[PDB]
């Protein structure tokens, strides 16, 4: 069985890998040159969780980018003055996420597909699709095209997928396109720096300005990348429009990020040489178009950054791809059921990631007293009472399931508090049998 993949990233990777391994005859092609191939020119970070961790332990490559990766215990998070307050992410060091170099794991990748028999082809972009004639036509920088037939064609292009594009013009996607207002920047720390200034390695860092953020995540060699999140536009308020040049942004991080400037020792330079990124959530309705052509990864639903998933899911869909391709009647069976499992799941994290940006600088009373009880109804029930971010991150829970409990968990918090001062006048026992009452255990 033969198979077209266009993206070389991490979704279409994994997948050629796993159909490779299984036999199909796979060609993947890709429009950046090899990354493997050294060159003279001269840093991306992502966490991996569960989700994905077991996605790459399926296809026999966890423990190699693991080797590569740097352990976040919890969140660290910084206040001008104030000490830095570590939030542990789980509840002991089975529960952990890790920090891993995006080219270090595409490079892992990359060698893993190969290895299982898939070829790839690199400095070739996809312009058109014709479904009629199952022919395609792929293009070099230099402009010119070539032509290749194909059976099925795989989109893993990315959030800008050019597959998608052919598709939407052939079947009607129910593409609906939800706009970020923020932008970002990537920014970096040395290793000289983060040592002088103490800044734990085993942590992700967070400076929260309500409209606007950093981030940081550590590497192997104790840098730093760190990551603005700030408006494109102002409605006055501050934005990327007012940072003309690299010396506003230095003005910009001395007065609302005072304690992280000094550890920036180049940040008139990244700022004017580094693009300003784009962000936004895209939603389709159906992924395929009848056997000959399916989406997966950010392809097919592109979400805010927020709740570090959209590797993680991914790579997740990768291997429910496979798995339905491998044991079909016939491949638009494999790709309507792939894309009914999937699009549920997908459509519930793009939503909580979207959440948990409000969830994180956007502080109340009621909202302690909760958390409160919520930890002691936790350690009561601890087959029951789950915190959100603990099954989306640490379980392989259908994500539209992990947000339905998290429903039931949050109203039952709130009727708890209603109307109490403290949890002195809080009958825990009477919450603790409704807890019973409507969560089944795990
Ligand atoms: C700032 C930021 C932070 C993030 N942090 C996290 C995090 O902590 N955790 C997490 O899990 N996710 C995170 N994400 C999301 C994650 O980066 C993506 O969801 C993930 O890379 C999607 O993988 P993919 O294989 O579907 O697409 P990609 O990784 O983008 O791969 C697409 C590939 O297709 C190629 N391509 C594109 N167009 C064509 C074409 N026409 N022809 C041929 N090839 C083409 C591209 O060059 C690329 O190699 C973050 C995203 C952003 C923007
Ligand atoms: C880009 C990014 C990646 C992430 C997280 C965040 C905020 C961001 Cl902005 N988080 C969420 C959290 O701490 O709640 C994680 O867990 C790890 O992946
Ligand atoms: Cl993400």
């Amino acid at each position: 069985r033969q198979v077209t993949i266009i993206g070389a990233g991490l979704a279409g990777t994994l997948v050629a890998r796993l159909l490779a391994r299984n036999g199909w005859q796979v060609n993947l092609f890709e429009r950046r040159p090899d990354p493997r191939i050294e060159t003279g020119a001269r840093s991306i970070n992502l966490a991996l969780a569960e989700r994905g961790a077991h996605a790459l332990r399926l296809a026999g490559l966890e423990r190699e980018v693991l080797a590569e990766a740097v352990m976040m215990r919890g969140r660290m998070v910084h206040v001008p003055g104030t000490p830095p307050n570590l939030q542990p992410y789980g509840r002991d060091d089975s529960e952990v996420i890790w920090s891993i170099n995006r080219d270090r794991l595409n490079r892992i990748l990359l060698d893993g597909a190969e290895a299982a028999g898939a070829s790839i082809h690199f400095n070739l972009g996809l312009d058109s699709v014709d479904f009629a004639r199952q022919r395609l036509t792929l293009s070099n920088v230099s402009g010119e095209r070539l032509e290749k037939r194909f059976h099925l064609l795989i989109g893993a292009d990315g959030c800008n997928s050019a597959v998608r594009q052919a598709m939407a013009s052939v079947v009607d996607l129910g593409e609906h396109l939800e706009t970020q207002p923020h932008g970002y920047k990537e920014l970096q720390i040395t290793p000289e720096a983060s040592a002088q200034f103490n800044l734990e390695p085993n942590a992700l860092h967070i400076w929260p300005h309500g409209d606007y953020m950093c981030i940081a995540l550590p590497n192997l060699d104790r840098s730093f990348t760190v990551t603005l999140f700030l408006h494109h536009q102002s409605p006055a308020s501050p934005s990327f429009a007012q940072l003309v040049d690299g010396h506003a942004a230095r003005r910009f991080f001395q007065r609302q990020f005072p304690d992280l400037s000094p550890m920036l020792d180049s940040l008139e330079q990244d700022f004017e040489h580094h693009p300003t990124g784009k962000l936004a959530t895209l939603r389709l309705t159906t992924w395929h178009v009848g056997g000959q052509a399916v989406l997966l990864g950010d392809a097919a639903h592109p979400m805010v950054p927020f709740h570090g998933q959209g590797m993680n899911c991914a790579l997740e869909d990768a291997v429910a791809l496979a798995e339905h391709l491998q044991s079909a009647a016939d491949n638009a069976s494999a790709l309507a059921a792939f894309t009914a499992q999937r699009q549920p799941d997908a459509l519930a994290i793009q939503a909580m990631a979207l959440e948990n940006y409000v969830e994180m600088s956007s502080a109340s009373p009621t909202y302690l007293l909760e958390r409160e009880l919520g930890q002691i109804m936790a350690q009561r029930q601890p087959t029951r009472f789950i915190p959100r971010y603990s099954m989306v991150t640490f379980s392989r829970l259908p994500y539209a399931q992990a947000m339905a409990r998290g429903q039931i968990q949050e109203q039952l918090l709130k009727f708890a508090v209603a109307n109490h001062s403290d949890l002195t006048s809080i009958n825990l026992d009477a919450v603790e049998h409704e807890v019973t009452r409507c969560l089944p255990p795990l």
